[PDB]
């Protein structure tokens, strides 16, 4: 059933974890309120209970990683000196697929639904003006270009330090998220774009110019292909032979400097990422020219939000206990580090095939 770990380590991510908040490193002291609330409320139910009440007590800590592939990598190898962390669900699922029953996923994260997007269960039909994924792109419009990006003040849309809070319904959380495509331009350049949309012409769409993530990505480059293999049926095979091609069609870099490249008219981004980014920013994000304007296309079909993994060997009891802890540490809003990276809840996993599988496979198919 695996050995009881009297000390369990949280693998954090290594620029998280020095962000120095004016010379100051603030998250460093947030993350120690939450490793102690951690602490208190695992023991105590550890030793609530007649069958985890003989084992050691444990003491919590955190470890910072590089980047999710030595996070992986690293639980793989079952060494204790690194017992569980957090990861992006679609290259968990992609890392399983290689080397399968290797970790245990065991806890789904669950983030504050978006005004705009509460209902699961929309997916790509055919790309028009009644696709429900163009319609929740239309209501992102209405946010974000209707009452413009530039001019919201942190008291016109609630900033909190965090995100935007004025664009979330709290009371619903979202089991998932979504990619989305931008696009940019003059009135005439906008029409053009939809126009090639509209008449499902390939090479005139992708001549505007891509900006994507890196190709591991799935809310800025993965998603994003699907719908657009599915749109363009028969068009290309693969963006990343499409991009062999016609290299000067693509650019690797993030949707919020779309604004500032001349060249490039579309972009690949998370859905409603400029809800965690401060319109005051040094870098200017989202700005564009005088005469131009950027807007929302289309978004992508959902995926799961982020999952928690164990290395193999920490005994079954005591990883239930670590999930439960979660759970209730966000039900009495003690969980003081989840929300700054958009875990506003945590879920049990009782199936993984079902619940994140089969739901990641099903919106890149
Ligand atoms: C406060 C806050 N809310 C939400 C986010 C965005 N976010 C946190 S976890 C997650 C899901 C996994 O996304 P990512 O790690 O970018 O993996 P990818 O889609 O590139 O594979 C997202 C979109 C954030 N950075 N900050
Ligand atoms: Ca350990
Ligand atoms: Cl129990």
């Amino acid at each position: 059933q695996g050995q009881w770990d009297k000390s369990i380590t949280f693998g954090v991510s290594e620029a998280w974890l020095n962000k120095k908040k004016g010379g100051e490193k603030v998250n460093k002291e947030v993350i120690n309120t939450f490793l102690e609330n951690f602490k208190k409320e695992f023991n105590k139910l550890k030793n609530a209970n007649d069958k985890t009440k003989n084992f050691d007590d444990v003491d919590f800590k955190v470890t910072p990683i590089q980047d999710f592939t030595v996070l992986l990598n690293n639980l793989s190898t079952d060494n204790p000196e690194l017992d569980f962390g957090i990861n992006a669900s679609g290259k968990l699922v992609e890392f399983l697929k290689n080397n399968p029953g290797i970790i245990t996923p065991a806890l789904e994260t669950t983030t504050n639904s978006f005004v705009f997007d509460k209902e699961k269960d929309k997916f790509y039909v055919d790309g028009t003006d009644s696709d429900p994924l163009v319609k929740i792109a239309k209501e992102i419009n209405k946010i974000f270009v209707e009452t413009p990006y530039a001019s919201w003040t942190d008291e016109n849309h609630k900033w909190n330090g965090n995100v935007y809070q004025s664009v979330y319904d709290p009371t619903v959380q979202a089991n998932f998220y979504r990619g989305m495509i931008w696009i940019k331009g003059n009135d005439e350049t906008l029409a053009k774009i939809k126009k090639a949309w509209n008449d499902k012409d390939w090479n005139t769409f992708r001549n505007f110019g891509i900006l994507h993530g890196k190709d591991n990505s799935s809310s800025k480059f993965k998603l994003e292909e699907t719908i657009l293999k599915n749109h363009f049926q028969n068009k290309f095979t693969t963006l990343n032979e499409d991009r062999s091609a016609h290299p000067n069609a693509y650019k690797q870099k993030s949707a919020d400097t779309l604004g500032t490249l001349d060249d490039f008219h579309i972009a690949f981004s998370e859905e409603g990422s400029f809800a965690w980014t401060h319109n005051k920013s040094a870098t200017k994000p989202f700005e564009t020219k005088a005469n131009e304007k950027m807007e929302a296309l289309i978004v992508t079909n959902p995926i799961p939000y982020d999952v928690g993994v164990f290395r193999k060997s920490v005994n079954q009891l005591e990883q239930n206990l670590i999930v439960q802890t979660f759970i209730n540490l966000a039900k009495n809003k003690q969980d003081t580090y989840g929300p700054l990276l958009g875990y506003n809840g945590y879920k049990k996993i009782d199936n993984f095939q079902k619940e994140i599988v089969e739901v990641y496979e099903k919106a890149i198919k």
